[PDB]
């Protein structure tokens, strides 16, 4: 019979200190990383909620270090991929307004420091490698998408362009955003899931004739690849509703799959949730995007996950507002929070992977977690039960955490 007081202490002297959480910061107390990491292909960073600033600080200087001291050089978000499209134009050429594209919750002050960060990192003529904007969500399809493709053809193929013109021409009113498609008929969703197939099975078959060998025709294929992922993931029958959910992260999955095959070294930066090894989302996803890497992976994907103790943070609240309305409560002694909140150390990380004795055991324990969601709501569990042992491979906790800086 374990002592958890015990764990907790144990967790102490393992424990690597975290000097700060401010981004500027020297990067030196990351150095133990180097090897936690090895020569993973693709690292996913987890968040424990999307309203925290020192969660997105914390995760801004992790990526900071692993550009410029492990290679990586790109980093997916967890955003929609029409929407990162800008943020890519944005830290390869400074033009555009980020904020614009960001998602609601993620327009804060932290994501425009990082995307500025990744900008800077990017005009500097030192550096001999270029970081990355992907999104791998696909809550939507904007013309963005459609315009890229369009524009390949016409300029490469021509002659194709009619065969694709007005199928992407119906497709694009309806891909606008998730209500617009799910409120369409039966019959009508599973037209526009063909017109998308039919695009994709065109660029396929054409490929001779469009440069298919290159790089950038790998690009469109990927784009036509979304508007699929966006008309199967809506097309799905009502007789099986869970399908919607697995079909979200089997698409998130395959996008951040995509780029650490096709452009290296990657970074996946989402809750941790869609990060974790293991299914902590079960209440309603049958399987998430973090299971599938790490099925293909092994042990080419390292997952980082953060965890908090004390402290408020942005949540929807019971009217649907996002605010600071959220307040932690790591009262359950049984909890990971409150256990990795007795360390004494304002910000630390550690590598569950070395865990020895009973403290190895009660991490490959089914125990009560805060959750996260971004939602507030009596339906909404507060907390989740999982191993952590299982679901990471290195934990970073921060003991106190304030509300994001959501733009106003
Ligand atoms: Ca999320």
């Amino acid at each position: 019979p374990y002592n958890t007081n015990q764990i907790a202490k144990w967790l102490e002297a393992h424990a690597k200190p975290l000097k700060t959480t401010n981004p500027t910061a020297s990067l030196n107390d990351l150095k133990p990383l180097k090897n936690m990491v090895g020569s993973a292909s693709i690292v996913g960073l987890g968040e424990a909620t999307h309203g925290a600033h020192e969660v997105f600080t914390m995760k801004h200087r992790i990526v900071k270090y692993l550009v410029s001291e492990k290679g990586f050089t790109n980093l997916v978000l967890e955003e929609g991929w029409d929407r990162a499209l800008e943020l890519d134009r944005y830290v390869l050429t400074g033009k555009g307004n980020p904020s614009q594209h960001l998602t609601p919750v993620f327009k804060t002050k932290e994501m425009l420091d990082l995307l500025d960060w990744i900008r800077q990192y990017n005009a500097n003529p030192k550096h001999k490698s270029k970081v990355r904007v992907i999104g791998m969500d696909i809550q939507s399809v904007n013309e963005n998408v459609y315009n890229n493709i369009i524009e390949y053809i016409k300029a490469n193929n021509s002659k194709l362009l009619p065969r694709v013109e007005e199928k992407i021409k119906g497709l694009i009113p309806v891909t606008k955003d998730m209500n617009t498609f799910e409120s369409l008929t039966k019959e009508e969703k599973e037209k526009y899931v063909l017109d998308a197939k039919t695009i994709s099975a065109l660029l396929e078959e054409n490929k001779s004739y469009l440069n298919g060998k290159s790089k950038e025709f790998a690009w469109i294929k990927q784009n036509a690849r979304i508007i699929e992922q966006f008309t199967t993931m809506l097309a799905t029958p009502p007789d099986k509703p869970a399908d919607f959910y697995l079909k979200h992260d089997i698409a998130m999955y395959e996008n951040a799959k995509w780029t650490e095959e096709h452009l290296g070294k990657t970074i996946v930066w989402g809750h941790n949730g869609h990060v974790s090894k293991t299914n902590m989302l079960s209440f309603i996803y049958p399987k998430v995007a973090g299971q599938h890497l790490a099925e293909y992976y092994g042990k080419r994907y390292v997952s980082i996950g953060t965890s908090v103790y004390e402290g408020q943070y942005n949540v929807k609240n019971s009217d649907g507002e996002f605010g600071p309305y959220g307040t932690l409560k790591s009262d359950d002694p049984n909890s990971y929070n409150y256990i990795f909140g007795q360390v004494k150390k304002d910000q630390f990380f550690i590598d569950l992977r070395k865990a020895n004795g009973v403290t190895k055991t009660w991490l490959n324990e089914q125990h009560p977690i805060f959750a996260g969601i971004t939602t507030e709501g009596p339906d909404i569990p507060k907390t989740v039960d999982i191993s952590l042992g299982k679901a990471f491979d290195i934990l970073v906790q921060i003991q106190k955490v304030s509300p994001s800086q959501v733009h106003q």
